[PDB]
């Protein structure tokens, strides 16, 4: 074919640079990004109103926990709102982000629709005018975006429409942020629920993964600029066969080396489910398995940086101390976890080992 | 495949329904549906203001023309303003529309953005929330939508993504569309820009075709609820080969043949350019071809139904009715043109046989 | 894309007189191209020896039966062998079969073999050397070729992959046969075998023709000089419905609406397990059928024109006159189906109402 | 989708083996395949005729070369004629390769062929009965197979339909090896003809390697057990523009690192042109590239390991050791070079030096 080049040598190079730093060894991105209306799903188990401050107190307290959570968090993503809100120190959380270090994306997408003609599947708006909203967002300083696709696993589902569909949106999107300067988090999640097993969880990251790839090469985007964010490979929270971590880490790290090249610059994991601990071994399994892993194998967490810190604020003001123990607790542990440093083996639970799995609905 | 069906029996039926009024024998549909932004710049030529009023004024005088002008107009294109708005009988342009037996669409597309890593090409956008919208324009009214497309032949274009591309998102809106109750009008646009000869326009429409009835029946798009609304294949506008009215003919229908399936209801052609003369005669040896032509072959004019009612307007009150003898003699003019019963022979020009040709620009 | 003509004008031309002349009105084509382990099968049931003259002969009696099958036969499908043989004046059946005026054709497919990762799935070979071999066939009579493609309906087929190869061989196929002046008959068979219904089956149809017809039109190949021959769509043999003849009629000409473009010259349907009388009916109502069918609507007939000839033979030589009593009969009969001129009621089976459906085995 | 599995442990575990060895850490493999046709205009060159012994003796000579070859050779592709020959010590030609350590291969493509409407662009033939011709190859000792493609850099091609052709032969061929225990080499040659410059090669081979990639994942293909065989990405051989040793080893990793997955076990590069020093300069400063090269990066060369040793042999009995001489040096220069620990800086040319770039005519 013939090259009408998408980007110049100036512009590939910020965009491997932004990529770089997100997943640098021993960090991950904190997913603090919730809509509004899973934020307030969440304030409602520890009984407190999902308003204004509340949330903005909530990301607050993630925030602007202490420095030993520095070395560890490469980059957070938040939500529109709380992209234009301000600490107590009348500072804005994109100012308290990169002074801790951290890269400051948002997310960009508007939800999914469901596609007709079939048994359940949806696809992803937000394009209308997303370019737009790449300038601006790259001009309060947000330097990556985050986009979520949903797959499903069913009698029979994902249905080829649902991986066309589903990987050119990813592409679209990809392209539009590359153009504003922010690198695009990729992300294909292929969901847990059912009763499938290991190995077809597995067939499935594979032939979905193959997609986006292809995809990507067809809409010329630049791969060094981007992460992907996959589902690790997990039997089916229905499934009666039990599986070890080394075989989830193995079962994981081949579908990846079968189908993600080498120039993507990091694969952030999403926890999808898994609870703290469950989430934090798993990470650390990928990191041990033998094979070659030619790209950082780090987290991109949300439930899983969040439970225990939540369950821990109750929503009074008086236990922000020991909220953020708790957060930074879970990003010590996974910061290890992406090194393979990290060793449970005594080192307390609680709410660290309860299952953070929800309906997956739809909207 | 596995089907988990797209639409209901109940639902075919309204579908084809709204499809074989529109493209009835003798009837068109007049595109009255320039954004804000393209009737301004057409007002600027008969040197009026821009402002609300004289848009509705001006759709007010195509749509009020008097009843030799209904057997000829299946429907009517109108802009998301001109549908909330009232003739001076107090009575709204949807109302006044059906009761002159024509069906109300609407358009429902936001523009084209450019598509990156392309010798210029675009995609289109407004799928964002567009179900909402579908639902609401049918509550309102209106039983068909209409989306552009446009793809451009240079030297190393339409590229395979643009064609990729501009085919997915015409299924997608289809499909969105046909959930609500509202037959979609497909438009993938090849522009009349370049140097191009017949021939070449004749391949690129037959390959762009093609592309767009795969991707519909990926879409499981139901076709007999839809219409296609496609250029005619003619030369360039820089070419310097003439060729004749026969070979555009033949150019059209062949491609048409080979390319667009017999359950689709009609094609409703574009002016794209030709003059008011030049499109009538052009649609007219289209359906005098000799070829077997399985689907209705009419007209969805725009500024081919226009130029000279605006240019006898001029904006002044007192020009209404020669306005509308101007319009209706264009209406009629292609009704027999429509049926192949079309002579000129005799049968007056002036603005009729000048060029509406523009630079096809971007946005 | 960019236009390296693949063919000639002279080119197109000569292709579209032999398709043409194929499926005239009234006309359909004899298919007598069983391979030598196919026919085998066939002599045992009359309990006769499969060897070379009996095949001469019983080819002989279907090709010298009277001038009443003259306008009922607008071309045979030889097996590569009986191209070379003779009837017993010595004139070689190509020239027989021109002389009564009909077109030669040759299979030129070499079969079946499985496609590796599928729940049974084939692909088929014969490309090699392929054009050589179109070469020749030319040069000895051939005006026309037929290639075979399977595909299943089961629970997780016909997969992606099992309609894009078959789709994919048989455009290749079709590029080769136009360059030597031969006209490809298609045919994509979705296999009878199973227990799904009349639903299922016309889903399956549309997905794989639509397949098909792309793949086509990447391939360049030139419509108008080809034929189509599939399936028509009925329940699967296990089905527990009972389902009509206008049913099945209505099925196959919209499944045949959605997909296959007016340029085609004419689709010959294949018997594929109906027996004499129900193959003839079925053929007829699709032609009574009330939907504007445009292109020919005929028959590419194996076992159903043969049967009760063959029960009638028994390999006796002395029953010569009563066999071809008997094919004429059934070529009579299509004749009029294929015209929508068939009238049963009376009129005598036996044989002819007896099922001709086989093992879907594979090889 | 859903999985019917292509392969079991077991077969994964016999490819995964062969394919390992063949690209061990210091080997690479001699591509001594030529067909008769190519053998006899090199054997022109030194004017010895033609025969089947000169043919013999000449491989014979290539293969029994002294045990300094041996850790540089993890096999040999033959030719279909050398695989049934004997040294003069009366053993064939298989045993005497699997002793000095090497792997046994057969190349089983049967050439290209014009793909029509096209400007100039083939397919390749070779799938009919390939299984039966896989089945006994490996039976007589050969353990990994060769299929090559050709693309060309035109103004207007590979054409897209080229691509996708070539792309999805391989993966039929690919998939009918796995199943007989035999490694497919993976040839998708990008030709070095034409005037084109260092970044269109780039481009060109990343929409290749790209669609080869999911064409192997659409087919089922196991990675694990296969090799890619690419072009390097070189300027064209007519190009202006004079680039660094360094420049094409950055050119040629980044295109490889963006298409090529982890999983494949090691590419083995062409020579297509170069000269037996140029070939292995340009080897060695690959594996000098400071980017991350996750797979071993190796040679296949044929041409380039032969050169010298023709030159030198003349096809004079008495001079069968100064060609060995001449091989081995060669031998021995790449196997450092894919170690990046060739020095040439002194180190001897002559025929070494000169350029062995053909007409790239057709068949
Ligand atoms: O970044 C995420 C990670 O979650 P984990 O599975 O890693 O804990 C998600 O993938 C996003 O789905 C998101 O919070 C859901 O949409 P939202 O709730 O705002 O309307
Ligand atoms: O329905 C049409 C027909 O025009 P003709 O080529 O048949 O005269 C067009 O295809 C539309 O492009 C439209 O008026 C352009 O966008 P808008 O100007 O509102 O922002
Ligand atoms: O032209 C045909 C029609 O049969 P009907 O279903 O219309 O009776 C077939 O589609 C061919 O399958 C063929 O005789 C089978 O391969 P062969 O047996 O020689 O090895
Ligand atoms: O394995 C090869 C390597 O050559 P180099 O470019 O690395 O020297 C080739 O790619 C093959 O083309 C082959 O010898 C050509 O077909 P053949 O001549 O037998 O009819």
């Amino acid at each position: 074919p013939y090259q009408y080049p998408a980007l110049t040598p100036e512009q590939k190079k910020e965009l491997s640079d932004i990529a770089h730093r997100i997943v640098a060894p021993g960090k991950g991105i904190l997913a603090a990004d919730e809509s509004t209306g899973s934020i307030a799903k969440r304030l409602q188990s520890i009984g407190t109103e999902n308003t204004e401050e509340n949330r903005r107190f909530y990301r607050q307290l993630l925030l602007t926990a202490d420095d030993r959570v520095n070395p560890c968090i490469g980059g957070v993503i938040l939500f529109h709102e709380t992209l234009y809100q301000k600490a107590d120190d009348g500072r804005p959380f994109p100012q308290v982000i990169k002074s801790k270090g951290g890269v400051v994306g948002i997310k960009v997408d508007k939800g999914v629709v469901p596609l007709a003609g079939t048994n359940g599947e949806t696809t992803t708006q937000g394009l209308d005018g997303l370019s737009e909203r790449c300038a601006q967002y790259k001009k309060d300083g947000a330097d990556f975006a985050k986009w979520r696709c949903v797959l499903k696993i069913g009698e029979h589902t994902p249905s080829a429409l649902a991986i066309m569909e589903n990987a050119n949106v990813l592409a679209r999107y990809a392209s539009i942020c590359q153009q504003n300067g922010i690198v695009p988090i990729v992300e294909p999640e292929i969901l847990p629920d059912g009763d499938h097993d290991l190995k077809r969880c597995q067939y499935v990251t594979e032939k979905v993964l193959a997609a986006v790839y292809k995809a990507l090469s067809d809409h010329h985007i630049y791969l060094e600029g981007t992460l992907l964010k996959p589902n690790m490979v997990t039997p089916g929270h229905a499934c009666t066969q039990k599986f070890s971590h080394e075989e989830i880490a193995m079962a994981t790290v081949t579908a990846l080396r079968r189908t993600v090249p080498p120039a993507v610059t990091g694969i952030t994991f999403l926890s999808g489910g898994q609870s703290e601990e469950e989430a934090s071994i798993n990470l650390n399994a990928i990191n041990k398995c033998p094979l070659l892993k030619p790209w950082a194998l780090t987290f991109s967490y949300g439930r899983a940086l969040q439970a225990s810190a939540l369950k821990a604020w109750g929503g009074k003001k008086e236990n922000l101390k020991a909220a953020q123990e708790e957060y930074v607790k879970r990003a010590l542990a996974n910061s290890l976890a992406c090194q393979g440093k990290y060793t449970p083996s005594g080192q307390a639970g609680a709410a660290a080992s309860e299952s953070l799995f929800v309906s997956n609905h739809a909207y």
